[PDB]
Formats: structure tokens, sequence, C-alpha cells
């Protein structure tokens, strides 16, 4: 399997900050959902399990196709409550119909991270939308329920080493998780929709409790009402992840560097660029155009 970007015909730099900038406003405007939490973390964890599929070993999967479209990906029980981060994106999809689908979920998730004043994220265009037999099968994405060595072997297929895998990571101080769709509930820490390294600081401060929840799963509770998966507390378990956890918690400028290069690697794998294609665009926020 190649894949190879080919820019939607005749766009630039100008016409997806236009759709950069509908989203943008648009997450400003809806910020009643979830609780006043808005549809930032949502599109962060859509971007990344659209990509979260890709297997460096047959080039399968990856966010090229956007086959998150189609029934058998958008009803894979690991998405459960994403299609709230798809029915936010349909109205901007209406206004910008040149735009592919792969495109529009990537560009989702940068516009989320940055709004949420995360590190700019540089992101290339030309995804191309591929048949319904393309979409990957249920069961590429990870299970929560798990240790360090799952965690690092998983990885693996997508190949993200060590450094890249606890960088990306910290996008779990986003968000919450929700009982109904993942049998966990809880947000990990007071900031879930501004981007920073709080979760590397929760991580080695707080005092964990391994209890049991409603839907009898197990997950670490502390004191201040935050949780852990039982994957994301195997990042102190292991050696050499907490000494990176150590690394991003003492420097937020090295946590916001790596997580740009590792999130962006993620959301490029799987794809040729053709050496002809235009360099990677840096999109300015809503803020720094004065919006
Ligand atoms: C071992 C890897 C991972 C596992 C097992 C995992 C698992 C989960 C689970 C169970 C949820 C709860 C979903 C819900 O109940 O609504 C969640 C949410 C989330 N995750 Fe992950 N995750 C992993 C990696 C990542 C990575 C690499 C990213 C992003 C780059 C990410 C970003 C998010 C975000 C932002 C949310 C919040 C969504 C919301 O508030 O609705 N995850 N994760």
């Amino acid at each position: 399997l190649v894949h190879v970007a080919s820019v939607e015909k005749g766009r630039s730099y100008e016409d997806f900050q236009k759709v950069y900038n509908a989203i943008a406003l648009k997450l400003r405007e809806d910020d009643e959902y979830d609780n006043y939490i808005g549809y930032g973390p949502v599109l962060v964890r859509l971007a990344w399990h659209i990509s979260g599929t890709w297997d460096k070993h047959d080039n399968t999967g990856g966010s090229y196709g956007g086959t998150y479209r189609f029934k058998k990906e958008f009803n894979d029980p690991s998405n459960a409550g994403l299609q709230n981060g798809f029915k936010f994106l349909e109205p901007i999809h209406k206004e910008f119909p040149w735009i592919s689908s792969g495109d529009l979920f990537s560009l989702g998730g940068v516009t989320a991270v940055q709004e949420m004043q995360g590190p700019k994220i540089p992101w290339r265009c030309g995804r191309v939308d591929t048949p319904e037999d393309t979409t990957p099968d249920n069961g590429r994405l990870p299970d929560a329920d798990k240790d360090a060595g799952y965690v690092r072997t998983f990885f693996q297929r997508l190949n993200m080493n060590d450094r890249e895998v606890v960088a990306l990571m910290g996008a779990h101080a986003l968000g919450k998780t929700h009982l109904k769709n993942s049998g966990y509930e809880g947000p990990g820490g007071a900031a879930n929709n501004v981007f920073t390294n709080e979760f590397y600081l929760n991580l080695l401060n707080e005092d964990w409790k391994l209890e049991k929840n409603d839907a009898n799963n197990e997950q670490w509770d502390s004191k201040s009402g935050y949780m852990m998966l039982p994957t994301d507390y195997s990042l102190i378990q292991d050696p050499k992840y907490l000494s990176i956890v150590k690394e991003y918690a003492n420097d937020q400028d090295k946590f916001f560097k790596d997580f740009s290069k590792a999130f962006e690697k993620l959301l490029e794998d799987g794809i040729t660029f053709p050496k002809d294609a235009p360099s990677p665009f840096i999109f300015k926020t809503l803020e720094e155009q004065g919006l």
C-alpha cells in the first residue's frame, strides 16, 4: 500500500486557515458541551483514533483514507463517544465541501490543541478519501486495563518509541473518561480544557488509590477527585517511562516541543509526500489574528 498525498485542487494556505478559523470559532461558541469542558478534548481524541489504526507492516489504516465516515469504523466500541466530535465537524464540512475527510479530522485535532493554548502543530494537507472496503477492522486501538509492557508493544505497531509514547500520553490531562463510553469515570486533573504538563505533575505528586468503579473496572483514584487509567499509571511503574515522566513534569517547554513532533508524526503516518508538495502549514490561532 502506497498512499500519496494530493493537494485538494487549487487550494493553498489561505483556504486551510479559513477551515481552521471556522473550527476554532465554533469551539468558542458551543462552549457548554460536557459540563462546560467544550469540544476541544473530544476533537483531539478523534484525530488520534482515526490515525491510531495505522499498521507500519502493511501500511493499512491511518488518517489518509478518512474511513471513520463508514459504519464499521464509526461503530467500533473503542470509538464510543467520538460521534460527538463528528457531529461538531459536520456543519464545517458542509461549509467547505472541497476538504477531504482525513484532512478535516486531522485539522480538527490540530485546531483544538492550539486553541486550548498548546504548542503549534505543523500540519500538511492532501489526504484522499478511499472506498468503504479500505476501512480497517475493529480491534486496532489499545485497551485501558493493561501494563507498561502492553503500551510499549502496542506503540511499536505505530512506530512510536518510549519518548514519543510518554509525550503523546500527556494529552490525558485533557477532558475526561466517561463511564457510559469506556467503563471508566473521571478527569485526570484540574485544568481539562487548557493544554499544560499537568498529567505528569499529577502522576508524580498525587496519592493514588486502586479502586473499583461502577462498571466493575479498576482505576487509580486520588483524594483530589482525579483518576488515572491502569495504562496511565504504568508510566511511573516502568523505569524507562518514569524518567521521561519526570523530565516533562520538570520542563513544560520540552514537553510542548516533543508533543508537537509526535502528534504531527501520528497524523502523517503512512502518507507519502511528493517533493513538489507544499511545506507544512503553521496556523495562526484566533488570538494572534485578533478574532
Ligand atoms: C495506551 C493508550 C491510550 C489508551 C488505552 C487510552 C484510553 C482512553 C480512554 C479509555 C479514554 C476515555 C474515553 C471516554 O470515556 O470518553 C480516553 C480519552 C482521551 N484520550 Fe486516550 N488513550 C490512550 C492514548 C491517547 C493518546 C495517544 C491521545 C492523544 C494524542 C489520547 C487522547 C485522549 C483524550 C484527549 C481523551 C479525552 C476525550 C474526552 O474528554 O472526551 N489518548 N483515553
